[PDB]
């Protein structure tokens, strides 16, 4: 009877070069309309990279997921710091009369897609994590309800996603 935020990778394994993608997925979040996130991986071993193989700046939204595609006033705000390894964001409806009048919460699915170009074989973690700049959180997430309203408390934060585990001892 569980409601979750995830980071999942596609890979567990990778070598230099290769490209591991991290869905961040939820599932069960009642109302769901939106969303605060700060994710934390290590820029020595991990560097965020477009569909089309480019470095994100300050401001690059992670790509895509298959919620919070929909025509109710998205908006979108990406402030990173890549040299500390930060990727924040916030993904939200703002017409949220008309998105509880269609009567159809997005409660489960991908979030965002963020690839990584993994520069280093070395085990390397992705988290959720606190920061001073988003002072309500729960673990480095913040979730709104359709009524506009933070959702306090029933779900998980599952993390860390770990890449190249069986690599640990090295590290």
């Amino acid at each position: 009877p569980t409601s979750s935020i995830e980071i999942v990778l596609d890979k567990t394994t990778a070598s230099v070069g290769e490209i591991v993608t991290a869905s961040i997925n939820i599932k069960n979040i009642t109302n769901f309309s939106g969303c605060q996130l700060n994710m934390k991986y290590d820029p020595a071993v991990l560097q965020p990279v477009t569909s089309s193989g480019v470095a994100y700046t300050k401001s690059t939204m992670p790509g895509a997921g298959t919620i919070l595609n929909s025509d109710f006033n998205l908006r979108q705000v990406a402030d990173n710091d890549l040299e500390k390894g930060i990727l924040n964001f916030s993904k939200a409806y703002v017409s949220l009369d008309d998105y509880r009048t269609a009567a159809a919460p997005e409660q489960t699915g991908t979030v965002a897609v963020v690839k990584f170009k993994v520069l280093k074989e070395e085990t390397s973690s992705i988290s959720f994590e606190d920061t001073t700049s988003v002072p309500n959180a729960i673990d480095g997430t913040v979730l709104f309800d359709w009524n506009g309203d933070r959702i306090q408390s029933g779900y998980s934060v599952i993390q860390p996603a770990v890449i190249n585990l069986d690599m640990i001892k090295a590290s």
